[PDB]
């Protein structure tokens, strides 16, 4: 057992009502919107395959260059309503907003840096104008935030001097001033989900991470941080040194979500992933024919596959500049907000059912001891096999969207065929089960 000043702070999961209102949303979108939605992946007439966001990076910009695109953000079709309204349409309970990401560009007018939307043409706080918006549409908001940041020259990817560490306090102090600004300018923030903490300079300051977290627990009752913020004692980060979850709940699971079968462990806490509908774009990237776009089936089985598992799963959307969405994007929220008006009863609240999976799909567990089953893959069979937990046995099946009782039968001691319905729905569909325990 080792010691430590700046480990683990839970043990266990936080029960309080403002954690199980995060958990309990299920679902959200993420919103990535930067300078690096004006080239759009693209520089000098070269675009390039990597993450848009990164394209700074990829093309080797110096940033007093790559901050002067400042000169042209006027996104002048941007309308918070209308952003809170896709929101709302879609089906999720909060949005993920860079505030600011490794370019340092902010999306309000911090009193911090120059590098601000206060000096641009379009001169208005669009973080705090979606705040309010989606918080009328009785959505929760959440700040993504980049600690790493190419706009100020005291960051520093390792302390390897005297002048290394005197720059970083500077860093660090600068970082604490931005976050406290966010922290009360936007009073109803639910969550900060930390980026950019991965060098070693970070990580060589875990106690930081602590005090950032500690800090911003102070100045907003009740919120969430996430475990990529945090570095320990001894520079490990997510868990620390004990294998203890720092932070609140686990963020990760970006390119591949925990395995159905071997990775039960995440359903000991809360996490969260997040995903994009292209490979690897966040940001805006002009070219979505270079990686591979998920549909809307692809990207739903994600996030029912996250509730199964005790997880939410979070969407990503990358703004155009001008501040409307792209048709793929408006497409793939409308196509998941009518799925989710029909089957959400299955996602919302919902968590891990303690049911050995199986290949039509998967569980999740209503608040009131409700099974759902949601079925991606439709067997030729036409019996979907349901193998319960000693002691619990299945009373009757309904489909969700019609209440048709759905014949069940069993077939074996702790097993049964569940009947697909008599008309096949022609989408991934929700069977309820009413289960019963000795
Ligand atoms: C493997 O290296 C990285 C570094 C940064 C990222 C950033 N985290 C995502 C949520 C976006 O903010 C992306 O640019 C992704 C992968």
């Amino acid at each position: 057992e080792i010691p430590l000043k700046y480990g683990a702070t839970n043990e266990g999961k936080r029960q309080d009502p403002a954690m199980q209102k995060f958990r309990d949303n299920r679902l959200g979108a993420f919103i990535h919107w930067g300078l690096y939605a004006i080239p759009g992946g693209e520089w000098n007439g070269k675009v390039y395959g990597g993450a848009a966001e990164w394209l700074k990076s990829w093309a080797k910009v110096p940033a007093d260059e790559w901050l002067k695109l400042m000169d042209q953000w006027n996104p002048t079709k941007f309308d918070a309503k209308k952003w809170a309204k896709m929101a709302k349409e879609m089906g999720t309970k909060y949005v993920k907003i860079t505030t600011k990401h490794h370019e340092g560009f902010c999306l309000w007018p911090s009193k911090y840096t120059k590098y601000t939307v206060a000096n641009t043409p379009y001169k208005r706080d669009i973080l705090g104008e979606l705040v309010k918006a989606y918080n009328d549409e009785g959505i929760d908001v959440h700040f993504y935030f980049s600690v790493m940041d190419w706009s100020n020259p005291d960051y520093r990817y390792d302390i390897k001097s005297k002048e290394d560490s005197i720059a970083f306090s500077r860093f660090l102090e600068f970082t604490d001033n931005q976050l406290k600004e966010l922290a009360t300018r936007y009073p109803t923030v639910k969550d900060f989900w930390f980026d950019g903490t991965w060098d070693a300079s970070v990580k060589k300051n875990g106690w930081w991470t602590a005090h950032a977290e500690q800090m911003l627990k102070e100045l907003v009752p009740g919120v969430a941080i996430n475990s990529r913020l945090r570095a320990d004692d001894k520079g490990k980060r997510h868990f620390d040194s004990n294998g203890r979850l720092m932070g609140d709940y686990e963020s990760g699971y970006e390119r591949r979500l925990p395995d159905p079968v071997k990775d039960l462990k995440v359903t000991q806490w809360d996490w969260e992933a997040c995903m994009t509908i292209p490979e690897n774009q966040w940001g805006y990237h002009k070219d979505w024919s270079l990686s591979y776009v998920k549909t809307p089936i692809e990207v739903i089985d994600r996030i029912v596959h996250a509730v199964s598992m005790g997880g939410n799963m979070v969407v990503n959307f990358g703004p155009q500049a001008d501040g409307d969405f792209r048709p793929e994007e408006k497409a793939m929220a409308t196509a998941i907000g009518k799925w989710m008006n029909r089957y959400g009863k299955a996602v919302y609240a919902c968590d891990y059912a303690g049911f050995e999976k199986q290949d039509w799909g998967y569980y999740t567990r209503g608040k009131n001891d409700e099974v759902y089953m949601v079925v991606f893959n439709q067997p030729y069979s036409e019996r979907l096999i349901v193998k319960t937990p000693k002691g619990i046995t299945v009373e009757k099946a309904t489909l969700l969207t019609t209440g048709e009782d759905i014949t069940v039968v069993e077939t074996t001691r702790n097993e049964y065929n569940v009947s697909v319905p008599k008309k096949n729905p022609g989408e991934p569909y929700v069977i309820q089960l009413k289960v019963r325990a000795a």
